[PDB]
């Protein structure tokens, strides 16, 4: 059972800037990624400070990055509050609508696509690297559920029947062509040194073979 949805007009707007503008810097993408999972971490752990229940979904608190050359497929999973199916709509739990107002605002006054985090619409840069996007996740209030979109105006929320996450979220960009740098070693390593150095849990890059 698939539900198809429309993005509102001013997310398909900001989805059509990323993928169209000539823009080289796209490695911020995974800087933004990695910032939204530790914003994901922050929550759950401030949660459990008063209710220690929350963590009964899994203790760990940590973001893994998991390339996959054969699938071409870049993968963020976290392990941070997750999101609800109302959340998934709701364009990932973002304030799409009014952050795409200002950072467009801000790129005609002389931004640029990196400053996006900003604005706090970071999630919709994978679209840089990424032709199609699926988020997996799973909040204590309620079910596992996959969203997923290529872009052109649509996305899809289903029940995921896949493997139980336990609690937070997966994003698995599935690469353009082009940009399949991002799932060499030395240059995620790279990345995550220049961008993510700050990131107050451990970033475990997965290898392949
Ligand atoms: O990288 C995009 C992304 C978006 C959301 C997300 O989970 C949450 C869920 C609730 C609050 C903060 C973050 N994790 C990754």
């Amino acid at each position: 059972e698939v539900e198809t949805f429309a993005f509102q007009a001013e997310i398909a707007q900001l989805m059509s800037l990323i993928i169209n503008t000539f823009y080289s810097n796209k490695e911020i993408f995974l800087r933004e990624l990695i910032s939204n999972s530790s914003d994901a971490l922050d929550k759950i752990r401030y949660e459990s400070l008063t209710d220690p229940s929350k963590l009964d979904s899994g203790k760990e608190l940590h973001i893994n990055l998991i390339p996959n050359k054969q699938d071409r497929t870049l993968t963020i999973v976290d392990t941070g509050i997750g999101m609800t199916k109302a959340d998934l709509i709701n364009n990932l739990g973002t304030i799409a609508k009014s952050g795409t107002k200002a950072f467009m605002e801000a790129l005609q006054a002389g931004a640029d696509i990196s400053m996006i985090g900003q604005f706090g619409v970071g999630f919709y840069s994978a679209y840089l690297v990424a032709e199609k996007v699926t988020v997996i996740t799973k909040h204590n209030d309620d079910e596992q559920y996959a969203w997923e979109s290529s872009a052109g105006g649509s996305f899809t929320v289903r029940t995921d029947t896949g493997e139980p996450m336990g609690r937070g979220t997966k994003v698995i960009l599935h690469l353009k062509e082009d940009q399949t740098e991002y799932l060499e070693e030395r240059r995620i390593k790279e990345i995550v040194k220049k961008h993510s150095q700050f990131i107050g849990y451990p970033i475990t890059l997965f290898v392949e073979k």
